[PDB]
């Protein structure tokens, strides 16, 4: 079997991507944030605190003839940005563009933090990292990918995020028309539960490539590219007027600048992120100071190849016996 769904940026800056997911019987379509950095499938629901719901579409388990309460199961999750959610668990039918999973754990939110409330376009998340990070207690649950894997034509899923454009999440196959050249595969460590790999280096604009090992995770759930301080300092040094701002919370640059590109290594292969992908618009409405898309990972504890980097490439999350990552230019 295979699945294919269109993923769409939530706004003009590509702050996040939403993909419609069908839940329950009859189908309840919720727009979820597919996150290769987490492992909980959670949704806004009929159980979410009224004041915490502001425009999102909710899942009503009582109206699904296939929804079953998972006795005594609860979940609670905290994310890198300080956001969080928690609640109870149902098992229900979940389909992503023609690919169906019966008995998939759907975590119904009883509480969501202010950032989820404020984001009316995101109805919940669909975790695509390794099931070892799933928060369901006392019995840990599996991800949508983990449950569908045995059935897929190939044990893979692909991310093809667009820059100010629609894109695709494919399950079970590799669309050879969606990329140029070849897919270069690289080793994955699942010890932290993430799609963790090692980049062979970087280049800033037309500058010389620095061969250096950068350990990080392929994370579609993180908007920006988070790299070591030395690397990020080398990038922003090429932009006139760029500076690290403690009040804003990162590197800022004059909105009138034309940003240099950023290249990262995948083995001998190179993925080029055009400069425009690194522009995250005014720091505050009407300001001429803009927020950078490449930020330091010094406060995080891990380098993050988020949407900024991934949207420059066709990405294969290969769930074979020994999992690996594939990257191609497109
Ligand atoms: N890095 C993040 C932050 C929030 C979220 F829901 C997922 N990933």
């Amino acid at each position: 079997s295979t699945g294919s769904a269109t993923t769409t940026p939530i706004d003009s800056l590509d702050d996040a991507y939403i993909t419609p997911v069908q839940i329950g019987t009859p189908a309840q379509t919720l727009n979820l944030d597919f996150d290769t950095g987490s492992s909980d499938l959670w949704v806004f629901s009929s159980e979410t605190t009224a004041s915490e719901v502001d425009g999102q579409t909710i899942y009503t388990p009582s109206k699904s003839t296939t929804a079953k309460l998972l006795s005594g199961a609860t979940w609670s999750i905290s994310y890198g940005d300080g956001s969080s959610s928690s609640g109870d668990v149902y098992t229900d039918t979940v389909s992503v563009g023609g690919l169906t999973v019966t008995g998939q754990a759907v975590e119904s939110a009883k509480k969501v933090s202010s950032s989820f409330t404020e984001d009316s376009t995101i109805d919940g998340l669909l975790g695509l990292a390794f099931s070892t990070l799933n928060t369901v207690s006392p019995t840990q649950q599996k991800t949508f990918f983990d449950n569908a894997k045995a059935s897929l034509d190939s044990p893979v899923f692909t991310a093809d995020l667009g820059y100010h454009a629609p894109g695709t999440y494919n399950f079970g196959f590799i669309d050879t028309t969606a990329y140029t050249g070849s897919i270069t595969y690289t080793a994955v460590s699942t010890k932290q539960g993430f799609w963790e790999w090692t980049s062979t280096g970087y280049a800033v604009g037309s500058g010389t490539f620095k061969s250096t090992s950068i350990d990080g995770i392929a994370d579609t759930g993180t908007t920006l590219l988070y790299l070591p301080a030395t690397v990020v300092s080398a990038y922003w040094a090429q932009v006139s007027g760029a500076k690290s701002s403690s009040s804003v919370g990162g590197y800022v640059f004059p909105c009138s600048a034309t940003l240099p590109s950023f290249t990262f290594g995948v083995g001998s292969a190179r993925i080029v992120i055009p400069g425009d992908y690194i522009d995250f618009g005014p720091i505050s409405t009407g300001s001429s100071s803009c927020f950078g898309g490449i930020q330091s990972s010094a406060g995080i504890g891990i380098n993050i190849f988020g949407d900024v980097a991934l949207k420059a490439a066709f990405v294969v999350f290969n769930g074979a016996t020994t999992p690996t990552l594939g990257f191609a230019s497109k």
